[PDB]
RNA sequence: GCUGCUGCUGCUGCUGCUGC
RNA sequence: GCUGCUGCUGCUGCUGCUGC
């Protein structure tokens, strides 16, 4: 039923071989990147994104979704009753989740973006 | 079995009558405060704190836990295997949760504090 | 990195009761 | 505001399998 995703960048999950190779070359503080997801009701969209802790890379992955792209994907699932909406992100052993009802989506996005930036800039 | 809390401020949950009164006087954007919790393994500590969106109030409630008060409370429950640790806060219809294993507690506290400040400064 | 599952706190949305 | 429950995605920790 091909769904519009909130994401503006394609998934970059490593293959199992690429993951083994990265592991032989390096440590949980320097993974290949991070995982993030958006959930609206019972539908979830997920991304693995490469991230290397540079300014350029930060800027690139911050661009993976916007308030507008989230609203566009989310509103496919809206009606009279509120549904639940959840952003989640995992990096270096820490998961941050931001959730609330669909009436609060704009506030959710604003808190999701700040969490994502702060987590990705976590000092080692 | 009276447990040491990660919290430095006592609970301020309103009574049902105080809540009804506040409701007659005012709207979900101006609650009496916020709720936060700290979970270590299966034990949870909770607080309802009064908050009025002023600088003085923000300063007061940011003092309800620190990295040290959290580590003191948490370490009671530690051993060789990791346990799961979770901070959560809810204000104005948004929940943030920050979790991970006991090996990442410091990082959890750093992210928890930032989420708490950002959420409590959420522009209406 | 992924799919699948077992035990174990918690979270969103909805639903109803307590005083309640 | 609280206690208790019903249905419904997700999250931490632990456990094992996939290629896997
Ligand atoms: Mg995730
Ligand atoms: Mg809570």
């Amino acid at each position: 039923s091909h769904m519009t995703s909130p994401f503006k960048l394609p998934d970059e999950s490593p293959s199992w071989t690429e993951w083994r190779l990265h592991n032989d070359e390096t440590n949980q503080d320097n993974p290949l990147g991070f995982k993030e997801s958006w959930g609206f009701g019972k539908v979830v969209f997920k991304r693995y994104l490469r991230y290397d802790r540079t300014e350029a890379s930060l800027h690139r992955v911050l661009g993976s979704w916007t308030g507008d792209s989230v609203n566009y994907a989310a509103s496919r699932f809206f009606g009279f009753d509120q549904i639940g909406c959840t952003y989640s992100i995992r990096f270096r052993g820490v998961s941050i989740t931001v959730s609330g009802g669909s009436r609060t989506l704009q506030h959710l996005c604003e808190m999701a973006i700040r969490s994502k930036q702060e987590l990705l800039q976590l000092a080692p």
